[PDB]
């Protein structure tokens, strides 16, 4: 899923938005477009009378081992978008990120 | 989502919510560490494809365990259902599948 609102709280000259959106949808491209297949077999497994954990694990690992490519590509794009920014815009980015992290930890502790 | 369109006694509704909480228990927490080193990679002046790969995988593991535990519980819930309800679920499943398919050839 897109990082957007990734440039929330950030703006971001208009040519910067041009260069951004072009191509940020290339980051909407090579996102994860699921199969009716993955979904059908997943469904069959989940709906089964007795559960086959090893099967579902197998299917998960396949799916992931797949996505990894996309993951990497979209990471590349993201990095480009990042490089297209000013150290202060960046500052704000890294701040947003760090916030997000803290939130995640708070949630970890609460659910611990 | 997966029950979208099924109901469903209060007793069993609470069973399922109970199971849901205890599931947000048995499942792996978001490894904020890997997230750190990832953001860190993504924001470096020069980009290390292989490094990023290493991290992607290193996270993949938690991703998998999540999928498996989530399926474990979804299946527990399905078990809780009654024959009727399970059939309704099949209805919704097939509808969903239709929409999906009919769309996966659109516009073609
Ligand atoms: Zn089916
Ligand atoms: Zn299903
Ligand atoms: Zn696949
Ligand atoms: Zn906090
Ligand atoms: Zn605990
Ligand atoms: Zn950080
Ligand atoms: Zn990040
Ligand atoms: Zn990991
Ligand atoms: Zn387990």
């Amino acid at each position: 899923s897109t990082q957007s609102h990734m440039f929330d709280g950030i703006s971001l000259t208009e040519h910067q938005r041009q260069q951004m959106r072009d191509l940020m949808q290339q980051a909407r491209h090579e996102q994860p477009p699921v199969n009716v297949s993955e979904l059908e077999t997943m469904h069959r497994l989940v709906t089964a009378e007795n559960f086959d954990e090893n099967a579902v694990r197998a299917q998960a690992e396949k799916m992931a081992n797949e996505q990894i490519a996309r993951q990497v590509e979209m990471a590349k794009v993201r990095n480009q978008m990042y490089r297209l920014l000013t150290p202060e815009q960046q500052a704000v980015l890294n701040e947003k990120h760090q916030q997000r992290m803290e939130q995640l930890r708070d949630v970890t502790q609460w659910q611990k």
